[PDB]
């Protein structure tokens, strides 16, 4: 099936999923010259404190820690959205190199990794109804760089160990996610889509301006889990990112000047 090497990456994924060259594709470049600040954009309305976390989980393209979505706990409101988008899980996409492992790109520059913060729009019902509806998803789209190390992702990485290989999770209760956000909730917004098969162009992406520094030791251990399970020839997790698509007919906006 699909996946991130040579004969299962993103090069091939429209031949499952021909969405893949759709008018709404994600990641893209945010040109910042390009992008035009919008004054009518309200300020995000990021709400975790009930944020309930269960479990950690290698996917086998990458890792995701899950969340209680069966109330209003963590949603994320305002900024473009109308209505409620609650907190579903988050994961990260990260490379081989300090250089490379983002999905977004600005001014063409990539970032070590990425981290998705994935909400679903509350009045589709549940998120399998909300992945067929154009503004049925919210992703919050933070930039890691390599630099001192980030203390609300220890507790993260210190489980890796434990998820090394494809199919395996861990309990992952009482993790806060407000420890992985920026000081600044800047942002740019555009329409897009899932970064991943099935690649349903249901996303309103909105990428904070702001990266958060993690530490090299911190993002070693993400490249030191496995896409492949376990017993099978080991091929380390990294450069589980898709590359930025084509903008076609979109603009990005800007939350600040
Ligand atoms: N990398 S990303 O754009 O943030 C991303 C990509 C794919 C998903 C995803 C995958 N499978 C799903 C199946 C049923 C319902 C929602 C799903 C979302 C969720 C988030
Ligand atoms: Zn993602």
């Amino acid at each position: 099936h699909w996946g991130y090497g040579k004969h299962n990456g993103p090069e091939h994924w429209h031949k499952d999923f021909p969405i893949a060259k759709g008018e709404r594709q994600s990641p893209v470049d945010i040109d910042t010259h390009t992008a035009k600040y919008d004054p009518s954009l309200k300020p995000l309305s990021v709400s975790y404190d009930q944020a309930t976390s269960l479990r950690i989980l290698n996917n086998g393209h990458s890792f995701q820690v899950t969340f209680d979505d069966s109330q209003d706990k963590a949603v994320l409101k305002g900024g473009p959205l109308d209505g409620t988008y609650r907190l579903i899980q988050f994961h990260f996409h990260w490379g081989s190199l300090d250089g490379q492992g983002s999905e977004h790109t600005v001014d063409k520059k990539k970032y070590a990794a990425e981290l998705h913060l994935v909400h679903w729009n509350t009045k589709y019902g549940d998120v399998g109804k909300a992945v067929q509806q154009p503004d049925g998803l919210a992703v919050l789209g933070i930039f890691l760089k390599v630099g001192s190390a980030k203390p609300g992702l220890q507790k993260v990485v210190d489980v890796l160990d434990s998820i090394k290989t494809e199919g395996k999770s861990a309990d992952f209760t009482n993790f806060d996610p407000r420890g992985l956000l920026p000081e600044s909730l800047d942002y740019w917004t555009y329409p897009g889509s899932l970064t991943t098969p099935p690649l349903a162009e249901c996303v309103t992406w909105i990428v904070l301006k702001e990266p958060i520094s993690v530490s090299s030791e911190q993002v070693l251990k993400f490249r030191k889990l496995n896409f492949n399970g376990e017993g099978e020839p080991e091929e380390l997790m990294v450069d589980n990112w898709r590359p930025a698509q084509p903008l076609k007919n979109r603009q990005i906006k800007a939350s600040f000047k």
